[PDB]
């Protein structure tokens, strides 16, 4: 698998042993051969997990996640934002990135990156994951057999009709297709006495340690605990339905759906059960059909949009992956930005915490990060709402306005956080 050259794709089926078996395995040949390395992590808490998995091997831990040489441990995030920034990237000769169907932008640019190196003979790659890019089973081998039933899941607070839900006496992960809806959800199984923790992608890395410390009957999470999330629980409820960030007219980003879930996707969700050898007869309840939902979804294009800013060499500029390069239609290099609009993009999207889409609007517009005009002065129909009035915020001048800015990106207001999270940008606040 090291040989230069060559990317490997390691897709053992999910709970094999790719992270805890195989890729200590991995390390420990790539010092031996002193091959530069990185090992790209998809969370934070993954991160933590993989240190206890390499407990012993002299692995370099670059993230705070971790309490405690040639190989480099990394989060796919950090290994894209390194590349996009002046920061010097080593040029590893091995490039290992374990959960790697990961569709977060950063993550699809880093396969884009690292097979474009391999393409180009400059070193070798493993991506680990049960679920390559394009699979279509939705139902793959496990450590012990699963119980697949359709079933009509609830998808709003119900009273009558879904008793199977709540007579089980195990515990659920219930996968949601966004936050609103598992908010929804949670309250429902709440008053029905159920203790609930709910996940999502900005909350993840905090309160999945509760379904460690506390007692729990159902965890609702999005499709953040895709992965490597460990549960110890004994059934999955799946809707099989997301939301898809979507580009409309090339002017804004609105949140379609809910629609089908990939194949992978549903594979990752039921993934989280049947992975113990001694406890068959895992549930896994699923709600609708599978689709190629990740065409067309703009996380494809916002990847490219990263990897337009990444240097590779001279003026080249790095494809996608090839089994994902068709998710989007893009001309190569059309995001390019100069050095100091690059640096604000990729302010606008550390600090500022805007989506890649909206961050590329305003920097490619010679918008400098701290000018936040461009909040308040786009037209009536880019007005956000809270509480089903216009939003509104104080200026940093100490005025009054109405939030309505000059792109709109759905993502900025599709939940309580994340508007309290834009009103505090609009406001000139970070
Ligand atoms: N902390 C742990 N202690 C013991 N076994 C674990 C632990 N975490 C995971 N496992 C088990 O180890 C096996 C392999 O896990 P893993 O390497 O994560 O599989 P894959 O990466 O192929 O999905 C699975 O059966 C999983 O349930
Ligand atoms: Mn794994």
């Amino acid at each position: 698998m090291l040989k230069k050259k060559q990317l490997t794709v390691l897709d053992l089926h999910p709970g094999a042993g790719k992270t805890r078996r195989v890729l200590p395995e991995i390390v420990r040949e790539a010092i031996k051969k002193r091959l530069r390395t990185v090992i790209l992590a998809p969370t934070r808490v993954v991160a933590a997990e993989m240190e206890e998995a390499l407990r012993g091997l002299p692995v370099r831990y670059m993230t705070t996640a971790v309490n405690v040489e040639i190989v480099d441990l990394m989060c796919h995030a950090t290994f894209t934002s390194r590349l996009l920034q002046p920061i010097r990237v080593p040029n590893y000769n091995l490039n290992i990135m374990d959960e790697a169907h990961f569709t977060d932008p950063s993550s699809i640019a880093a396969r884009g990156y690292i097979s474009t190196r391999v393409e180009m003979g400059e070193a070798a790659a493993i991506f680990m994951t049960a679920t390559p890019p394009g699979t279509r089973d939705a139902f793959p081998d496990s450590n012990s057999p699963i119980m697949d039933t359709e079933v009509e899941v609830p998808e709003r607070a119900w009273s009558s009709g879904f008793d199977w839900v709540t007579d089980h006496s195990g515990k659920t992960v219930w996968f949601v297709p966004s936050v609103r809806n598992g908010n929804e959800i949670a309250a429902c199984l709440t008053k029905a006495g159920k203790r609930v923790i709910q996940l999502s992608r900005k909350t993840f890395e905090t309160e999945f340690q509760k379904t460690k410390n506390q007692e729990w009957d159902f965890v609702i999470t999005t499709d953040i605990s895709e992965m490597g999330a460990n549960f110890k629980a004994d059934r999955v409820i799946d809707s099989r339905r997301c939301l898809k960030p979507v580009i409309l007219d090339g002017e804004r980003v609105i949140l379609a759906g809910p629609m089908p879930v990939t194949h992978a996707s549903a594979a990752q969700r039921r993934g989280r059960i049947g992975r113990n050898p001694n406890k068959p007869g895992d549930e896994y309840m699923y709600g609708g059909g599978c689709a190629e939902t990740d065409e067309g979804h703009a996380h494809w294009l916002e990847a490219r949009m990263l990897l337009d800013n990444i240097y590779l060499q001279d003026g080249l500029i790095a494809s996608l992956y090839r089994p994902e390069a068709d998710k989007v239609a893009a001309i190569e290099g059309e995001f390019k930005l100069r050095t100091e609009q690059r640096k604000t993009f990729v302010e606008l999207m550390k600090r500022g915490d805007l989506p890649v889409w909206l961050a590329y609007q305003v920097a490619s517009a010679g918008i400098t990060y701290t000018d936040r005009r461009w909040c308040f002065d786009g037209t009536t129909n880019n007005t956000i709402m809270e509480d089903s009035v216009p939003a509104e915020v104080w200026t940093k001048y100490g005025e009054k306005r109405v939030l309505k800015p000059r792109w709109m990106d759905a993502r900025v207001c599709s939940d309580h956080a994340a508007l309290k999270s834009f009103k505090e940008f609009a406001a000139g606040k970070r």
